[PDB]
């Protein structure tokens, strides 16, 4: 139950960064500011919808976790994101995974980034 505790500290201050700025190195960060908000609100809803089920369980399964992760990514429409923009969503729900304590997304992040682009490559 300490755990609990601990992992919703870790949702509340991942709630509140900003998840797409430039890292100094190869990813220039989101440009469009209305857009970039908004990307980090779809990620703040998600990241509070996790502590919802922390406060409600106090040990969460996979399953339930897994549901979170896949309902929260789902708000998010890959065909209004550039590819840059897409992997950065990626990475930063790839960073819930290590918060709850979940070893994959079940293929559901790459079919994300990679879905609709195959698909409209296909067509
Ligand atoms: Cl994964």
């Amino acid at each position: 139950q300490n755990s609990n505790s601990i992992v919703i500290q870790q949702l509340e201050k991942f709630k509140a960064q900003d998840h797409f700025a430039g890292d100094g190195q190869l990813y220039t960060g989101v440009q469009n500011s209305a857009l970039r908000m908004s990307l980090n609100q779809k990620v703040a809803d998600t990241a509070q919808a996790f502590i919802a089920l922390y406060q409600q369980k106090n040990e969460p399964t996979k399953a339930e976790l897994l549901q979170v992760l896949a309902n929260g990514i789902s708000q998010i429409d890959p065909d209004k994101l550039d590819t840059e923009d897409r992997e950065q969503v990626a990475t930063t729900f790839e960073s819930f995974l290590d918060i709850v304590g979940l070893e994959s997304s079940e293929g559901i992040l790459n079919k994300w980034v990679y879905g609709e682009e195959i698909s409209k490559l296909l067509e």
